[PDB]
């Protein structure tokens, strides 16, 4: 399948299906770029990197640049190093950066492509379900600073995106689950009575066929772009995709790598549902709907309050809340509702 | 004086006059920012930095951050270090970055502000005539790689610009001249003053500089308001820069950017005339205007033509921005880039001036 993705006036074609790379020659004219710099962090399977290089090499010369994976290396220093090497290889304004890997690779290659000559073509080849169904449907780019995660970056759109569903269907279950957590998030914050799948199609083992993931990806494209096509910087209505992230982010940090971003956001939504309830916004029934749906994908399986609350850090803190399933709660014509710090800490204390 | 400058829908106020900072409060609202992080490379006079910190401090807490000046330090590494220090001082989205200095500081602070939290406020306080009348009238930001200058960067507009003309009128004549060369360029490619107000000593009153600044704003923005990336009609501001930049590099710092561009313009005019595109009377106009600001007087040209050729090309044609006459750009294939035989370029570089 191929969908046109537009962020304001900047669009790109997103192809996703089995062996999509075996057809890059049908989406990209051979005269478009004169070279491809393939960037992939070490945590990415070589077989995939070499597989992708073989097909892009049919359009023009390909040069593979690998770098040390890990959140500790996602820095401007790594970007600079990749840029220096890209230039030594003869990179120019006709060269295209091909990011093959997950979210970490996407961000590093994204910042690199956005700064070279003040901006060259970025091509995403997502190897994880989270990157293919969520991060690739966002033009935010960023790397870390010694003092914080993703504190430096900017907005930069890609020119092409290719997601191989065969590769995705063979990625580990837990990694697939992290993306499914964000999909359930889309189901909770948006109203949609016309999906190509039901909750009966969700499984806790998180093992799907190529076609089943294709359907999931198609659903996320429709969900996010129905909003982000206009709110390109995700500062208005786009803030809705931040559901579960306020406390989720803090929990993710507190666990120090023990849980995925998806699992953290899942617990974050539940805590957000309870909070909305304690504040007279959301009926208890909708709270249960959060547990029910998340258990269907086994989000709460592989899962200190003071620690969590510390990372989180006036008596109030803004949160994206819902009055009910598919119904975001507004405040001053904004999606940010001020919430009592003492209430947030109490809910975190009660737990799941 | 205050002028509203707009690159497409991104606008900012540019105030300039004597002690414009001493009245910053009437230019910026009290609750606009909760903190000001002053960035200034080491080559900038301490008196100016502390002077600017005193007045911005009347609006909110001010922290001064310095860094090693010099082209060697205009890198992403230097930017990263400034970003870490700003964070350690509690920088946030309500914080404003104040760049006090010339082009070097402008670019370093610019890249820093543009990336923090994916973009925070950038305020320029140009300390050189060249920065105040030309570089801050461009939203290009960039730093260098070990393999090339300005290879990494992006486009990022400021929120406010303040040019204290008292400070500018006390800056060194050779510094003033470099910006004056760009002002002459503007006069040739496209005012409240005449050629009579130009002097070769390059010493001017705050008032005269205010008039020059107004002219440059009006001239550049008449084109850049729409060509924000300077990739089309905006290429006209590269006049004299094709060979000029090669010469500047070849001289390794012996000559200022302005001086290099002045020589580059003389060469472009001769080339335009030799290609039957520009009358001799127009060529002479170039020497006349440039001699009034004493741009061709000194010029310690030491490098050899081969070195200049090398930095210039590292095919029998190179593209140049040429004129058919004073104020009349030469168009080619609906572009401002006219193909020029290497033959003519090497000849003019070899003969000098
Ligand atoms: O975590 S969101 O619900 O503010
Ligand atoms: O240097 S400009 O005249 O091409
Ligand atoms: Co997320
Ligand atoms: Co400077
Ligand atoms: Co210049
Ligand atoms: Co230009």
């Amino acid at each position: 399948t191929t969908k046109q993705i537009c962020f304001a006036d900047r669009c790109f074609n997103f192809a996703f299906g089995e062996h999509v790379l075996e057809s890059v020659e049908s989406y990209i004219p051979r005269d478009e770029f004169d070279q491809y710099i393939m960037i992939s962090d070490s945590g990415v399977p070589d077989s995939i990197v070499h597989y992708a290089a073989e097909y892009f090499g049919k359009l023009a010369p390909v040069h593979i640049l690998r770098f040390q994976g890990g959140e500790e290396y996602k820095t401007l220093s790594t970007v600079t190093n990749l840029q220096e090497r890209a230039i030594a290889l003869g990179a120019n304004r006709r060269t295209a950066i091909v990011a093959v890997g997950g979210g970490l690779t996407g961000n590093v290659a994204g910042v690199a492509a956005g700064m070279m000559f003040r901006g060259i073509a970025l091509i995403h080849v997502p190897t994880t379900f989270l990157a293919a169904s969520d991060s690739v449907l966002s033009i935010k780019q960023a790397v870390n600073l010694t003092s914080g995660k993703n504190l430096v970056g900017f907005y930069y759109p890609p020119r092409f995106v290719f997601a191989d569903t065969r590769i995705l269907s063979e990625s580990p279950p837990r990694q697939v689950k992290a993306g499914m957590c964000e999909l359930v998030k889309n189901m909770l914050i948006l109203e949609n009575d016309n999906k190509e799948f039901t909750e009966d199609d969700l499984n806790s083992a998180n093992v799907y066929s190529p076609k089943q993931l294709e359907t999931f990806i198609n659903f996320c494209i429709s969900a996010k772009m129905s909003v982000l096509s206009e709110d390109i910087y995700e500062k208005k209505k786009g803030l809705i995709f931040e559901y579960g992230h306020t406390i989720g982010h803090a929990i993710e940090l507190a666990e120090q790598g023990g849980i995925t971003h998806g699992e953290a956001i899942a617990v974050g939504m539940i805590y957000a549902a309870k909070i909305a309830n304690r504040m007279n916004l959301m009926p208890e029934h909708d709270v249960s709907a959060h547990y029910w749906l998340l258990n269907k994908i086994g989000a709460l399986q592989d899962i200190d309050p003071d620690s969590i609350f510390h990372y989180l850090i006036e008596d109030n803190l803004g949160m994206i809340l819902l009055s009910g399933v598919g119904k975001p709660a507004m405040y001053n014509q904004t999606l940010l509702t001020p919430v009592r710090k003492t209430l947030i800490k109490e809910v975190i204390r009660e737990g799941l």
